[PDB]
């Protein structure tokens, strides 16, 4: 027997030669993108073959073997329906149905405190999925850039804990939700910020990363880190958003001097420079598609699912998911964890970074926020997703009533 | 083919007839107890047969089938290592190690609030495990009865949500932790108690169960419900503990009058009668073993693992586990959620009810409490357990660093 | 020389004999009532002579001498304009003017929680004045009984401090206002009630008076005090108000149990008996006239102005006025202290006990309350009164701009 | 009759002529100082005559009249013992006794967060009195300059209310104590600072004064105002303290940005410039003597007692005294109002501005603070003062037990 050959028979279906487009179509229906970085060798060999043998686009067993051999393990997992969601085409038709239903929730107000979020349409709406195996689906406006805003807070906390360790980080920042109306206090009773998901805690965490290097390199270093998280998909930067947040962030300067006074930063911190860095991190741009891969790295124990790259330690990913669970959705965190039961993080640009641990990462984006700061269409979507599927942190994988389990077959 | 007979060969082990103790010994090592309620028919058949032939008590092929036929599906899974923890004997060896290391943490103070919890010794320490498949293990004082105290709160919340539904129950009680800076208030700003896991919230939940029938019938009904939850293992009642709670609950009467004044009860509530019921519910008695089965029902979507009976709705089991996650360990809940990442609920007699969703339920019991009200030995055990195994709610099942995964074979 | 003689000449106006009605009229215009207890002997002899000498009604010097001889010292201050408010007839004309302007403020809502406070009319409005010299004036419904409610709180604190001393009393009760965003906590950070003017503070103070005797004698003992303070004018009791206060005090029972749990009462306290005592003290009845004398006793360093009797120690009167100043008007205390600057205490029956130190005491009563619990017409009157006269705690006696100073002549 | 003559005889005591030193001694014992601004003409006339007749410096009726005639009403009130405290020398003898007992209270910590308060001694201690009539007494270190710090807060509040009115001022700042469980929030529920006596409230009040003018002119105007309040006694400015407060007011910059975000300032406010102004106001220097005169203006309805000038509206002085009562001694405010019952304001340099309305103004100064920020010797002194004299706001002037009433004979 031979593994390149058994797959050949699986697809050849008693026929002699495989039309190459027939191979591509079977590949895509698994959820894999033909541009998947782990498939470069296979696609490079196929494109070359349609040059070298420009008569009739047929693969025999000998030719099939040489094209798929380098990436054979992944292709068998895809074709032997071993991915986390085996019937991916079924699942995405549900995602599309939830997407369309959320689309009808036309309420909410686009954040307009700087002229740059004001220029976004209320009608922009996109959802992107990347599973722990790299299966991809997008619907709506998933290639429109927008800033991460507070959706960067879990990412940079994950980075700090990865590089510095649990102990160090949490000498400077707490690990609990504050209390449904301690939203106005910057510090807990230990004179630490409550958690990394509130502005004061993120500001403290911004001040822990890559100490002793200047702001240009600190930024470069985080960007390089986010690029790996996103499997090298779009990660960008809005200088415009940066200028407007720095010229209008009185509240963040208030946090900054308060934290300095109460000595909350590591020694030798230049607070106002740290505030500058913080404004930059919030103006990093993503798309729905690229950001979904970042959340999938967090769903996948810190390995980027579309590259196989270890990005973050398991410790960083667990802490981040733990604090996204209780602290990630502003004053709605407690209601969200109860009804949705998934780690998620919202930002004022209307994004929600969603993690279904061991299954998939998602980014939903609709700019209109509700009175709590959370995107109306996104929130509506994340209730539906958990109401349809047994993805709630405390659903049971064996007894789950009328809910759907996309990880399973029949 | 025949499943009773291919099973016979796996155990007969090329030989002709099976000595019955060889079958019993093999059975026990899967984790199953000979007393498993789902095995009665088979055990009844052995009881008949080992009566008939006290010489040549060995089971031939025909006779083995005759005893095992009725429970063959369950015996096949046990013997083909299909249970959630396949190598259960190794697992209990780690449980026994965690037990001994917790056993040496001699700190803490026995609650000295009543003469009935005061009469318990600091040296009592017990841990009991029941998986979602009914596999059982105990070490220490796992058959010593003790009162549930606040470990009854998730159970009575479970029943209430089971009988009335999420929406109704939460007209009366919130669903978030208050904040370690609002542990002293009885009501949130919506004038409901913060969650069901605190005294004010539990008192409100007591008032929703079986309204309009008297308290004698309500107690019977809760006991019958707890009986299904523990698969009819030990559930009792301490009148002594009840009397001492009834003369020592000034704080509970303060709560009761405050809730009545603010109209927090359903109409037709007799507040002073509800407090009496509440004091009884806190004096329901369990062992580590029976209570471990109660937790396993919560690990298993509301189906009792040693009987197969559907006891609680999934909605009931999900809400309860969500609120044990953030509110179950007094002021230590936020730290416990971060570091342990399991639903747990502690009580003042030294019990900690632990749920590992889709894996197991446990009860740890040591009366000596720490300064926050939590069992010292219990708390220490629950750290080691998650430090050893990837049972943390947000550990990754694929990349998990140095931890052990008992669900795996190799 | 002789005082009976020059006083005789003062009234005689060069004439030989004084018509007795002329003496009565001059006396009344000073503010004194002919029924003033300090004038009994003089009035007894005048009435006696209008019997013995139905030939008259003229008084020559010797007969005037024998009637006034007993009360001559006070009659001289009355007639030589030595009282705190010399031109008393002018002053009452201004009181009447303020009464009428307050009379037109028809807003507010009568207290409606028990059947006995609901039954008081919005049209009742009365103001009664008693200076520190016994000068009296009334306007409106000043002889209608009503319950003191929280206006008894300063009185019983005064008794407490009088009998036990500042240090002892304030081991159990604080001396500060809670903070306008702390109306809902029963205890300050030292686990004492904030001050004696809140319900929990009054409940603690009720428990300090005449410890170890039963409730019947404790009550009599306090009533006996209120009689002396009111110069033996009407002090009564509403059993009806008492019964409904005890059937509607869920919150007060909530306070009592909370206070017992936190060990806030003196040892040997029967908390539930103390609550009944407190409900009794709140149903003590006065009129505006008798209660104005109680306030005048507080304006007078603890001496009753219409009897000359020492009732309360100065230390007791000072502490009380300090806490009526900052804590006396529910959530309006800080605004009232800023804009009115007078010691005052409001109650839910529509009373406001007002003290102008060294000048007079007052009682205003109009049942309609405002959203903070304070009598609407009462509040309006005390603003106008201090806008008219330099009575504000921190007005100046030399420079006072547009204001009138009734202590002055021309 | 003649007013200069009846006074001349009371002082002459039936004798020929009054020796000039004998008239001066009688003056000093009333409490008045020979430098009292309201006595300048009489003193100017005395210095003129002390040249003409440089030998036997006796004043006869005719010559005495020539010196006192211009200031006769005030000299008559002083010599007929019509002042608020008639036996002032008795009263000051008690002040000295309270001073010495407080001096033995050696505890507390000199504030050291800026090097300019660090450089002060723990043993500095002075008390100064100026009555509503200009009677003066000092004991201790009453001519040593020190910064006002938060004891300026009521003064600049008084100015704002004087110039802009109660309504306007309190559109921006509350009028209540927060509650000993709110000293850490900058804003009350209406998103105003709780009162003008806390830092966030004073920072806002700084922003109301003399708007639209630059900081140089704003400071000048407050100084000119303070000069009137203190009857032109010592008022200065410490540049050093200013530099250290501006380089270390991270908490104050935190307050400023928070207030800016919640839009608590009047339109067109330059916040960072307002903070600079605020640091300046807190580095104004006084002595116990000059500052005691400022407090006497507040005890006297806004009239400066040693000049007769109307300085503050009555509305300004009452509001100020009301909030000094409840908000003036940091977390000790509620305790101070209960046991002392006088408007007072303390600052971190160890000063306490004390007002007994209608009686006197006072300044106590000892740098060592207690754990709440209040001067230890000052706090001890004002407890003793009210334990001895019926000065508590809610003492009775008629029935006051064993206490002293310096207003009576
Ligand atoms: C919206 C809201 O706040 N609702 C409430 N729920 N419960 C409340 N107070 C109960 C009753 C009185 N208790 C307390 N008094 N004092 C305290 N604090 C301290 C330092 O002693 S706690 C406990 S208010
Ligand atoms: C109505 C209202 O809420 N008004 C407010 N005013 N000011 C606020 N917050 C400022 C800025 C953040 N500060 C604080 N953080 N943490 C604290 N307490 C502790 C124990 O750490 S105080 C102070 S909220």
């Amino acid at each position: 027997p031979s593994l390149e050959d058994l797959l050949f028979y699986t697809i050849a279906e008693g026929q002699e030669k495989i039309p190459v487009h027939k191979f591509i179509t079977a590949l895509k229906s698994t959820g894999l993108r033909t541009s998947d970085p782990r498939l470069k060798e296979c696609m490079d060999m196929l494109r070359l073959t349609l040059q070298t043998t420009s008569d009739g686009v047929m693969l025999d067993k000998d030719l099939f073997k040489k094209c798929v051999q380098s990436n054979i393990v992944l292709l068998t997992q895809a074709f032997r329906r071993k991915f986390v969601i085996p019937d991916f085409m079924s699942f995405t038709s549900h995602i599309d149905e939830l997407y369309e239903s959320a689309k009808k929730q036309s309420g909410g107000k686009v954040a307009d405190y700087i002229p740059q979020l004001a220029k976004f349409s209320p009608d922009l709406w996109g959802v992107s999925v990347c599973t722990a195996d790299g299966q991809r689906h997008s619907t709506g406006d998933t290639k429109v850039p927008f800033c991460l805003q507070s959706c960067v807070k879990p990412l940079k906390y994950a980075i700090a804990v990865n590089d510095l360790g649990t102990e160090y980080v949490h000498r400077y920042v707490g690990k609990e939700p504050s209390g449904l109306r301690f939203n106005k206090l910057f510090l807990n009773e230990d004179d630490k910020p409550h958690n990394p998901m509130v502005n004061a805690g993120a500001i403290v965490v911004t001040s822990l990363i890559k100490q002793g290097v200047n702001n240009a390199e600190k930024f470069d270093y985080v960007m390089q880190f986010l690029n790996k998280m996103a499997g090298n998909e779009y990660v960008g930067f809005s200088n415009a958003t940066f200028q407007s947040e720095r010229e209008s962030g009185d509240r963040n300067f208030a946090i900054g001097y308060y934290l300095k006074e109460k000595k909350c930063f590591p020694e030798g911190t230049d607070m106002v420079g740290i505030l500058d860095f913080y404004f930059q991190l919030c103006s990093i741009e993503v798309t729905c598609e690229s950001a979904s891969v970042m959340a999938a790295t967090l769903a996948n124990g810190g390995f980027c699912p579309i590259t196989g790259e270890r990005v973050l330690s398991p410790e960083a990913v667990r802490n981040t998911l733990s604090l996204m669970h209780s602290c990630g959705m502003y004053d709605f965190s407690g209601q969200f964890a109860f009804h949705v039961g998934l780690p998620a993080k919202s930002g004022v640009a209307g994004g929600i970074l969603l993690v279904v641990p061991n299954v998939m990462g998602m980014m939903c984006w609709s700019p209109p926020l509700d009175k709590m700061g959370n995107s109306v269409k996104g929130i509506h979507f994340c209730h539906d997703l958990v109401s349809l599927c047994n993805f709630h942190n405390y659903d049971n994988l064996r007894h789950f009533a009328k809910k759907l389990d996309p990880r399973r077959e029949g």
